[PDB]
DNA sequence: TGCGACGGTCTGACGCTCTACACAGTGCCAGGGGGAGATAAACGAACGCTGAACGCTCCGG
């Protein structure tokens, strides 16, 4: 478990994100889950903050480093031709 | 070896803009090494103060 989640934290993000950071990240992602399922809404930040005794600004910087990539390939629709890559100057 | 046929492999499948969008289910902490920022001191520099000192026009008894 511990070879497998430290590749997984260095290996499968193509920007690479360091494994206490991947820690934190997932931690705050699990507890965010398990405040939505208790609560039966989306949780604020604020409380996220206090729940994870971390200030408000650390916790929306996490969810801002908590992004995937989207392809340069991706097609917009009925056209094939047209890519996503090709609308951004 | 000749035979079809069986099968995989491979290719494109008129043209443009007006329009045009975004992307989702399973761990956790302690010990240790580096460099970012604050600290108080340091060797050297030039920055000021000291008016003194040279020389001028100067109103002058």
């Amino acid at each position: 478990r511990q070879a497998i989640t430290r590749a997984m934290a260095d290996q499968a993000r193509t920007i690479r994100i360091p494994v206490h950071m991947v820690e934190v990240i997932n931690k705050l992602a699990r507890v965010q889950r398990q405040m939505l399922q208790d609560l039966g809404r989306e949780p604020t930040p604020e409380e996220l903050a206090k729940e994870l005794d971390m200030t408000p600004e650390k916790v929306i910087e996490v969810q801002k480093y908590g992004r995937e990539p989207i392809s340069l390939h991706t097609p917009l629709g009925e056209d094939g031709d047209s890519e996503f890559g090709d609308l951004i100057e």
